[PDB]
């Protein structure tokens, strides 16, 4: 059975709740990014509308097989009407397509729903800043204090400096990037650019970025891996044994890999600097963890509210501990008596 933050009030829809058989009064269902944690249940069989943005839509049809009639997708930041009820999508600064929804109720409520996001100050200049919001279904993910990391500028600087010292010291050498879902692109179309090659890859992952809308990316990437000095692999095969046994496959074109797994948050981020990051090495290999984050650090989530002033939060992320949800509900709060509203 559906939970309660995945309904909206005074609407026939739900967010993201696509794992619960058909839910009772839901005329349709929305999808906020392509996770699978949030499209779970959805496969060609589902029969129901489902409202999304452009891109979520192009993997819902290529990659699940949705059939086109129950794809609709909006444009981001118009105003559009959905069963008698407007709505707006936002970008949510999560991974690719991945947006938040605003819901104009038809007894004058307002209520933003973020799906998961990365809160930015750019958010405060868009259709956001016009009016007032009664309720936030908020992406609660890192809320509290110790979730501390760098900008996404900060670590693809240390990324790209990395791989082009390494390789300009080697050119034998391999980069290797773990993946396991759509986001964080940026790590490995950065670290190829820089030493001047394609992203070599498995023709499912590749299949998976054609339905991305990024642009020239037919010059970025490519399924020819003899080609290419960048090299995806899942994340599971970013380990010492894995990446020994992927360098035996290369046919002796390298002698040397560093690999890259972008993680979230991981507790060395309360003791270590960006700056100071260093791998773990065996041998011809090594690997760097780096904290490329696509949800909110704790500060940036705490300006977001602050600035939005909600009459009520309803938090979407680690609701299923008493001591999560008194933890969260204690820094809605401070939040609130600091700002004044
Ligand atoms: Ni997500």
């Amino acid at each position: 059975t559906c939970p309660f933050y995945k309904k909206i009030p005074g609407t026939g829809f739900t967010v993201d709740a696509f794992q619960y058989g058909v839910v009772e009064g839901c005329t349709a269902y929305f999808l906020t990014h392509f996770h699978s944690d949030h499209y779970a249940g959805l496969s060609k069989h589902f029969t129901f509308p489902v409202y999304c943005s452009e891109i979520t839509g192009n993997l819902l049809k290529n990659k699940l097989h949705v059939q086109e009639q129950y794809i609709h997708p909006l444009p981001l930041d118009t105003e559009c009407i959905v069963n008698g009820v407007k709505v707006v999508l936002l970008d949510a600064n999560h991974c690719p397509g991945a947006v938040m929804i605003l819901f104009y109720l038809p007894n004058g409520t307002v209520i933003l729903h973020t799906g998961d996001f990365r809160a930015d100050p750019s958010m405060e200049r868009s259709l956001l800043a016009d009016q007032k919001v009664h309720m936030l279904y908020l992406d609660t993910t890192y809320c509290s204090p110790e979730y501390t990391f760098p900008s996404q500028q900060e670590v693809i600087r240390f990324a790209i400096n990395t791989a082009f010292e390494a390789v300009t010291l080697n050119p034998h050498a391999l980069v290797v990037c773990g993946t396991y879902s759509i986001g964080k692109e940026k790590v490995f179309l950065a670290i190829a650019d820089v030493l001047g090659s394609k992203v070599g890859m498995s023709q499912e992952k590749y299949k998976t970025l054609q339905c991305l809308n990024i642009p020239e990316i037919n010059s970025l990437i490519t399924t020819d891996m003899c080609s290419s000095l960048v090299h995806l692999l899942p994340m599971m095969q970013i380990n010492f044994k894995g990446l020994q046994s992927h360098l035996k496959k290369c046919g002796g074109k390298y002698n040397q890999i560093l690999a890259f797994r972008p993680t979230g948050w991981t507790h060395s981020n309360k003791f270590t600097r960006i700056a100071d990051v260093i791998p773990q090495t065996k041998g011809n290999i090594s690997i760097y963890g780096i904290p490329y984050s696509e949800h909110s650090s704790y500060l940036e989530m705490k300006r977001f509210v602050q600035w939005l002033k909600p009459q009520k939060i309803i938090p979407t992320v680690n609701v299923g501990t008493w001591k999560s949800r008194s933890t969260m509900e204690k820094y809605f709060r401070e939040w609130k008596l600091e700002a004044g509203y």
